[PDB]
């Protein structure tokens, strides 16, 4: 038995891919999609802050499973669950700012930015692990 599928990264229970190569967001969440997965929605500020460290080393703009596509301003995860308070901090500076109209989330440095949801970038997808 081992926890995650090969080539996944295993954090607190659940198991991380991050892609080497890039498509954009809807196309992300099918990726996700056709490996029992889904574009990542994060749950903690720990999660946060792991996802954001390996998004920083490696320099890649990285997407996550967040829109504001159904109500501009008002930020959702694909699984449904809205954007709290508690995680308002993550922004950039001047961000989120819908320059160009930009409905999608990203991981982009140090923080999150939205951009354009029709650009190519890499992503990540997050699935449960098994039980060992
Ligand atoms: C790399 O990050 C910048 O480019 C992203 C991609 O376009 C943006 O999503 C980020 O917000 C951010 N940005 C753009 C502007 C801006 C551009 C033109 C005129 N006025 C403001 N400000 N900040
Ligand atoms: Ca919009
Ligand atoms: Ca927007
Ligand atoms: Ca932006």
């Amino acid at each position: 038995c081992h926890p995650c599928p090969w080539e996944w990264t295993f954090f607190q229970g659940n198991c991380y891919f991050m892609s080497n190569s890039q498509r954009n967001w809807h196309d992300s969440i099918t990726a996700c999609k056709e490996v029992g997965a889904q574009l990542v929605v994060i749950k903690s500020a720990e999660e946060q802050n792991f996802l954001q460290l390996q998004s920083s080393r490696s320099n890649r703009f990285t997407w996550m499973g967040l829109s504001d596509l159904n109500q501009e301003g008002t930020w959702q995860w694909v699984d449904g669950s809205p954007l709290l308070p508690s995680f308002k901090q993550y922004w950039n500076r001047g961000e989120p700012n819908n320059v160009g109209e930009e409905d999608c989330a990203e991981f982009s440095g140090n923080g999150w930015n939205d951009d354009k949801c029709n650009l190519a970038k890499f992503w990540i997808c997050k699935k449960s692990a098994a039980s060992c």
